[PDB]
DNA sequence: GCGCTTGCGC
């Protein structure tokens, strides 16, 4: 019932252009969905260092009361792929080695080759047994129904989603194919 | 506010 503003989801999750900031929407499922919602980064201002969106979600985990003797699925939708440079990724696979007993799925709308560090970050998140994928129409979508307060307005895609979406998928099967 | 947007400038 904590729901996203339209303009805020389709100027942060649109593949063709970027923003200074980073969502994550997240769901677990448990195995045989408990709890959903969104957040974003703290923006580092010295005038503190910051916090990544992925690193938030760590931080709330212990209020998800996941059973340790149980078996759950994360999924996250986020704006920009995760950083192994400010250690988003090393922190990641810490808390999936550490537990084992959470699987982990990633959307990205885009990839953050801003990190010279990025190829690293994905590919240490697979060794880490989570799932690192493009977001398409259909997760777009689904995080559109799901967590943006869109009044009982269907999802209308933006120009070219697709085009950007095939191309980091490009992008991003090529580097996880090692 | 204000811009252009892979927080910073003004
Ligand atoms: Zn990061």
């Amino acid at each position: 019932r904590h729901l996203m503003d339209p303009h805020i989801f389709t100027s942060n999750f649109n593949n063709g252009i970027g923003r200074h900031k980073t969502y994550l929407c997240y769901e677990v499922e448990r195995l045989d969905d408990q709890h959903r919602g969104f957040l974003h980064n703290q923006a580092k201002n010295l005038l503190f260092y910051g916090r990544h969106a992925e690193l938030r979600f760590l931080d709330l985990v212990p209020s998800l009361q996941l059973d340790p003797a149980q078996i759950y699925r994360v999924t996250w939708f986020i704006s920009w792929s995760p950083c192994f440079s400010w250690g988003c990724a090393g922190e990641v696979r810490a808390f999936l080695q550490e537990n084992t007993h959470v699987r982990l799925r990633i959307f990205a709308a885009r990839i953050y080759d801003y990190d010279p560090l990025y190829k690293e970050a994905l590919q240490m998140l697979r060794d880490a047994g989570a799932q690192v994928s493009i977001m398409t129409y259909d997760e777009f979508k689904h995080c559109w129904d799901t967590f943006v307060d869109h009044q009982g307005c269907p999802f209308q895609p933006w120009d070219g989603l697709d085009e950007h979406s095939q191309a980091l998928s490009g992008r991003l099967r090529a580097i996880l194919q090692n």
